[PDB]
């Protein structure tokens, strides 16, 4: 009945091994607001948890696109890309994160 | 109860934004096995979520120390450090992760 | 007609044989101790796996009403409801369970 409740429900479903249903509900949560970076990150984390790494990368990329100066999102995307063997992209986003950290340092 | 079930309870709480109690459950889970990097990382992130940045960095440093060449762990530590304004450290570990990715390539 | 007998038999039937007969003897086991939440739980699980969702939900609701402070029972009920399409009810019972988990800490 709300984004948060559908997300938590999806999480509970995932814990009990109900992968398909979990993804279904998490996708509903995203559908209520497709531009919510938090929900997108949650869905990407669920998809990655269920071995669907490419979709996870897709939604992480969208989350990045919505706010590209987000060090955390960049790092997560980079880790996912690295795990899947996409070295150049991973190093790219990690270097972006480094650049932002540098900006904060100065 | 087991480490897995404790972690599940803790995550159910963490998803609700209830970091304070979730940290209690995760502390139990970590107590059952102090060298589990998964549980250590989860506890660290929960502590950062609650607002205990330095202690989070501590547990993350332990997680790193147990398996120093792990890209995910390194990146996570880098993020936690960057959140606390410790730029040089963060960039250092991030660069370490980068070099590992490059080595794998 | 002991509970050990009935459960041994039901398990023997479900493990390799008819799910229906196993359900029969699980019903017998439940009738033996209607306040036994483990028997109700097993019955609900078997009924669910056989495709009898509403019935599973019935016995799980019964189990819940038998011990309202049981986290596992509430979680499983919420799972069955969410799987059945009842998102509001499921979210309600998840909320009860989570409230219990939280209270058990603080």
């Amino acid at each position: 009945n709300s984004i948060k409740t559908l997300s938590n429900l999806a999480n509970l479903l995932a814990q009990e091994g109900k992968a398909e249903e979990a993804i279904k509900y998490m996708r509903k949560a995203v559908s209520l607001d497709p531009n919510n970076i938090k929900t997108l990150s949650n869905l990407a984390n669920l998809l990655a948890q269920e071995g669907k790494a490419e979709e996870a990368i897709k939604y992480m990329r969208k989350a990045v696109s919505l706010d590209p100066n987000n060090i955390k999102t960049l790092s997560n995307l980079a880790v996912l890309l690295a795990q899947e063997g996409k070295a150049e992209e991973a190093i790219k986003y990690m270097r972006k994160a480094v650049s932002l950290i540098d900006k904060a340092a100065k």
